[PDB]
Formats: C-alpha cells, structure tokens, sequence
C-alpha cells in the first residue's frame, strides 16, 4: 500500500498500481449514459487512464481539459476514470465540450481497489488518488505515474510519449 | 446487468449494453452464406445493429421490414442481429425480398455476451433481447436503445437518426 501527500500532509491508497509488464486488472466502470465501459472494449488498443479525485476539483479539471486538447490532436484514447457519479462526468465534459476523453465513473465498482489506488484515509479517503496508466494494444501496463501531491497536475508528456509508444 | 419485460412479466439480461461513446465490443458473426462478418469490416461508416429473438417472431420481423425499407432509400448499413442460425435469416430475406439489410448470426459468437443482450432466464433464456446500437465511422458507440418491453417494437426513428452522422 502506497503513499502520496495532500497539500504537503501524507495520505495513504489502498493498494499499488499495476506493476509494468503485467496484465493490467480487468475493470467494469459506469459510462456518462449508465451503460458500461468494459475494459474488454479496448482490447488490442492503447488506453490511457487518466485517474483522479473529481472533475469538479481544479487540478483534476484541468487534467481532463489538458488531455482533451492532447487526444484531441492524436487520436488518443484517453479515459478519465473517478469516483464522481456518472451525471458529474457528463455535465463537465457537456459544460466544457471536452469531446475526445471517454468519462468513467468507479462509483459501484471494484476499480478504485483493484488499481490500488482507492485513498485509504484522511479527507479524501474513499476518491481516486491522481494516478496515470498506460496500457498497451496487449492488455499489459506500459507506463504507469502516481502522482506524488495531489494538488500537483499529472506528467502528461511522459503519459503520452508511453501511449504512442 | 439489465432487465426488461415479456408481455409485462420481469426478465434480465446477462450484462449491460456500453455506454454512448465508448468502443464498441468487436465482434465476429455468421453471414448467410456461412461466412464470417466482422466488427472491423464496418470501420469508416456508421453501422447500426438491430439486435432481436428471431425472424421467425413477428415484431422481430417487422423491424427487419422496416429498416429496410428505410435503409434502403439513405443507403444506411443495417445488420440485422440474432440467435437464429444463418439458414433462417436467409430464407426470411429471400421469402420477403428485404434486400437492404445484412443478416448476421451470434448461433457460434460470443456477441450476446459481449453486448450484454442475451437473456438470462425464462422461455426466452438463450435469445438475444430486442436492442439496438448505432457504432459511428469512428467504432465509437453512438446510441443504444434497449427496448423496455420484448412485444414492442423498437425506435426506429432515434435510431436513424444517430446513423445519420
């Protein structure tokens, strides 16, 4: 189980990301509509997960805006995995038109613990810690950033040079 | 998973439909001449999937006569999706004349699963459930509609407009 800091202050995930090389975790998140997003649906594709508190947290917003121009540019599958309902996803990427992320939403899933990345205490116990994973077209883990403070932004540069790989 | 009705009696599904957005879950089906239809062979256009019991059900066969008719004035590419092995399917468009429409079988795929369509129980386990998905140009899913009801017909005009681009 890993450790980051909130505003300078140490918290603790539940787990550990995904260790390179292995086969990321199977996952079955909620999509803006209530429909599924399977990660069966992005096999022998490179997806890259974009995983934060909320969208309706600044840094997290930003994320998504930053990797929505990026994608955007690319044609990268770039899916923006929290903790928000469903509803909450979809009115910020309505409300922004940030149309090439693909929102998910853990909210009653196993993700959250199963990527190891569920924050286990403090003020945010119970959200997604600011994390980065890249999984390859072969369905194991190319790249993976947790980011250190969770009021600090996530190394889009390296997240991207991993996915286009 | 989902559930719907049979003339008003509850029945489930074995998944969920994806979400709006989302990839699309590939797919190998059977063609009427006992070939092999593929996911990929649609990339680059809208394709929509009328999704049903059988062609030998009559509100079944009433949607594959009307998407027919009206793909075939657009030119839209409707594959026409079911349990039914691919003998039937075949003899139902040759007995009809519905020429517009491909007929596809899940009899040996995986589709109903992957989906989410297949029904999980009663005299109807076994069947793919009244649906439709429209997948865009890009593969992305672009509408769903799981029909409330299996005795009711679905919206063919929500869903033609969705294939439209």
């Amino acid at each position: 189980h890993s450790q980051i800091t909130l505003r300078g202050n140490a918290i603790n995930t539940v787990g550990e990301l995904p260790a390179v090389g292995s086969p990321a975790p199977a996952f079955t998140l909620t999509g803006g509509d209530l429909g599924v997003i399977s990660s069966d649906q992005f096999r022998g594709k490179s997806v890259l997960l974009n995983i934060f508190p909320s969208v309706d947290t600044p840094v997290s917003a930003t994320s998504v805006r930053t990797f929505d121009e990026r994608a955007a540019a690319s044609g990268a599958t770039v899916l923006c995995v929290s903790k928000d309902l469903p509803f909450a996803q979809k009115r910020f990427c309505g409300a922004e038109g940030t149309e090439n992320v693909m929102p998910a939403s853990a909210f009653r899933d196993s993700f959250g613990e199963d990527y190891g990345v569920t924050i286990a205490d403090g003020p945010m116990a119970g959200l997604l810690a600011r994390a980065i994973v890249v999984i390859g077209a072969d369905g194991n883990v190319a790249y993976t950033e947790l980011v250190p403070e969770i009021a600090q932004e996530p190394n889009y540069e390296a997240a991207l040079a991993a996915l286009g790989a």
